This record gives C-alpha cells, sequence and structure tokens, in this order.
C-alpha cells in the first residue's frame, strides 16, 4: 500500500504487481528513495487527469533513472482512480512521471504497438482520498516555462509512504 500525503489531504493507493510488475517495482523504488517527496502535481485538467512526480516547486525538474518498458498490453483499464505513467512518444520512455484519472479516459488505452496504439500504462489504484484527487482537479491553472496547466498555488506532495504490513482495503 502506498500513500501520497499532499498539503491538501492523503492519497491511499494500491498497487497491481502482478500485472505491472517492472511499473510497480519502479514507483515504489522512487516512493522508497524520497523522489517525490516536495514534488507537484504539475498539470491539472479538470475532467482528464491530474499530473505529478517529476517537478519541485517553481517547476525544477528533478533528474530521473532510466526509463523502463510499457507494460500497457496488461488489460487494465485507465479507469477514473487508476494510476498511469506518463512517457514521451517512445513506448519505453516512462521514467517517474504518473497521472491519477478524474474519469475513465478510454482513449489512453492500449490498443496495438504502433507509436499511436500503445497508450498508458495503469499500474495502481486510488483506494481512499478520491475526494482529496476531486479537490486538486479543481484548482486555478496557467503556464509555467514551457508546461500549461500548472496550479496558481503549489500542490504538494509532501511524502510518500509505502507500507507492506496487513490492511483493510480487500
Amino acid at each position: 500500500m502506498v500513500t501520497a500525503h499532499t498539503n491538501h489531504g492523503d492519497i491511499v493507493i494500491k498497487t497491481f504487481d502482478d500485472k505491472a510488475p517492472e511499473t510497480v517495482k519502479n514507483f515504489l523504488d522512487y516512493c522508497r528513495e524520497g523522489f517525490y517527496n516536495n514534488t507537484i502535481f504539475h498539470r491539472v485538467i479538470n475532467g482528464f487527469m491530474i499530473q505529478g512526480g517529476g517537478f519541485e516547486p517553481g517547476m525544477k525538474q528533478k533528474a530521473t533513472k532510466e526509463p523502463i518498458k510499457n507494460e500497457a498490453n496488461n488489460g487494465l483499464k485507465n479507469t477514473r482512480g487508476t494510476l498511469a505513467m506518463a512517457r514521451t512518444q517512445a513506448p519505453h520512455s516512462a521514467t517517474a512521471q504518473f497521472f491519477i484519472n478524474v474519469v475513465d479516459n478510454d482513449f489512453l488505452n492500449f490498443s496495438g504497438e504502433s507509436l499511436q496504439g500503445w497508450g498508458y500504462c495503469v499500474f495502481a489504484e486510488v483506494v481512499d482520498g478520491m475526494d482529496v484527487v476531486d479537490k486538486i482537479k479543481g484548482v486555478a491553472t496557467g503556464r509555467s516555462g514551457m508546461h500549461q496547466d500548472v496550479p496558481k498555488e503549489d500542490v504538494i506532495i509532501e511524502s510518500v509512504t509505502v507500507s507492506e504490513h496487513h490492511h483493510h482495503h480487500h
């Protein structure tokens, strides 16, 4: 279980270890190293998704490790409350940036291995704190650097904690 502790409250997340094993391992290594600590939701689009995991306040892009394989062909869908990996044009280019779907975004789902078919790999889902996600998705945005849709007031991920203990999210 992973918890993103934001300045607006906690987002509790369950990982799909069996269906996105290398994607989950990559994410939880970033979490454990403190990489998402003092980072922001830098791209917030109401009725679509909220995206973070790459930038400190003031839009300083954090250095990342080498990218991972795209595990999007795993049967998992970009439904409301899922987490998926952000990437650039090449399929195997995801590093640390991720996003929370705030509606079903079927057009993000794998449909094939052409550049245009690959889609975005789902690897986890919010199990508590969708109220916190719905607060974030509605905030005022503007341009910062080359980035569109950056909240005017920083939405800060203060820390992320990982637990492997028994839990009641069944």
